[PDB]
């Protein structure tokens, strides 16, 4: 049944953040049941003071979380509920352990958590923005569909569904503002927009010009933070990192098989199952081109986010070792 879920969740005792280990950057969701990931999510909203400050009724928050989880597809190897959940957990860790919570307003935090959980809702296993030839230093290409996505639209649909209105406690103006931030946060998770706007952020950081209170720069930082959390699987302790990387590869190969049948074209190497041997070199190219500079830059705003950079570095070394073939 579909309510046996709400029934169990609404009545369950929500363990502390410490007990749930959600404050750790090295957090793993693998050992948790779906119910436990929902409890972890309730704790995130609670410890960031969102339930209290925004007058969220318990049953409403529970129904919303379940609705979000239900709208992801378990048959998609990587971009599913566990990815969204991990993205939100990383956001929680960055806000708490990284001390980013005091740098932002409660409305921004509310928007970020909702965005983290909802950003990949319109994912059917079709990756429309990625890097081709990452293993080729001088020939890497960033590709993206000419058409756009409806991730925000799905997020809005759930937020406005009867019984799921976790934003009903906001004022008319607060509601409008918050929706704008959520939309921008979700759009920011598209690699295309990240690649497009990161230069400005890196330059500000390099020149010690980053100003939290400049609205334009605040927006830019929130977009960068979203990407940092979205890509955080790449920073986990090696064994966790590799398990997640296998999922990403599986999804990519499944896409290549599908586009082969639907478009009669051979997939780029990234989505070609027969090119598995090249994975380590591809992982290294991706980390160098997209991840390392972002995690380095984040440490300049939040020194305590160092674990993300540290993990990214360690994993690059291990992937590189494999590329050279141990
Ligand atoms: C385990 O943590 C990971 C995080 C991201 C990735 C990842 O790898 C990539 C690799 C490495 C080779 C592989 C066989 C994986 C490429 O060669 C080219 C890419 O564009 C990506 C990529 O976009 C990507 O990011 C993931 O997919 C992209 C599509 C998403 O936008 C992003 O959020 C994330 O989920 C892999 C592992
Ligand atoms: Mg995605
Ligand atoms: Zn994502």
């Amino acid at each position: 049944e579909e309510t046996r879920e709400l029934q169990s969740l609404a009545a369950a005792v929500v363990p502390s953040a410490q007990t749930l280990k959600i404050t750790d950057f090295s957090f793993s969701d693998f050992e948790l049941s779906d119910l436990e990931t929902a409890l972890c999510t309730i704790r995130m909203f609670t410890d960031l003071n969102l339930v209290q400050n925004f007058q969220m009724k318990h049953e409403v928050l529970c129904r919303w979380i379940l609705s979000v989880k239900k709208n992801y597809r378990k048959n998609v190897a990587y971009h599913n509920w566990r990815h969204a959940f991990n993205t939100a957990q990383c956001m929680f860790a960055a806000l708490k352990a990284g001390k980013i919570q005091n740098k932002l307003t409660d409305l921004e935090i509310l928007a970020l958590l909702i965005a983290a959980l909802s950003h990949d809702l319109d994912h059917r296993g079709v990756n429309n923005s990625y890097i081709q030839r990452s293993e080729h230093p001088l020939a890497q290409l960033y590709c993206h569909s000419i058409m756009e996505h409806h991730h925000f639209d799905q997020c809005l649909m759930i937020l406005n569904s009867p019984g799921n209105q976790i934003l009903s406690g906001l004022s008319i103006e607060e509601y409008k503002t918050t929706l704008k931030i959520i939309k921008q946060a979700i759009l920011a998770t598209d690699l295309a927009l990240y690649i497009k706007r990161r230069g400005e952020f890196f330059e500000l950081i390099r020149k010690n010009q980053f100003n939290l209170e400049d609205p334009h720069q605040k927006e830019l930082f929130l977009a960068m933070l979203m990407t940092a959390c979205d890509l955080s699987a790449i920073t986990k302790p090696w064994p966790i990192q590799q398990r997640i990387a296998e999922l990403v590869a599986t999804e990519f190969f499944d896409q290549g098989d599908r586009e082969r049948k639907e478009l009669n074209i051979e997939p780029t190497d990234l989505m070609n199952r027969e090119k598995k041997n090249k994975i380590p070199s591809m992982q290294v190219g991706f980390i160098d081109a997209i991840c390392l500079q972002l995690y380095e830059a984040l440490t300049h705003v939040s020194e305590d986010c160092f674990p993300l950079l540290d993990g990214c570095r360690k994993n690059r070394q291990k992937w590189q070792a494999l590329a050279e073939q141990q």
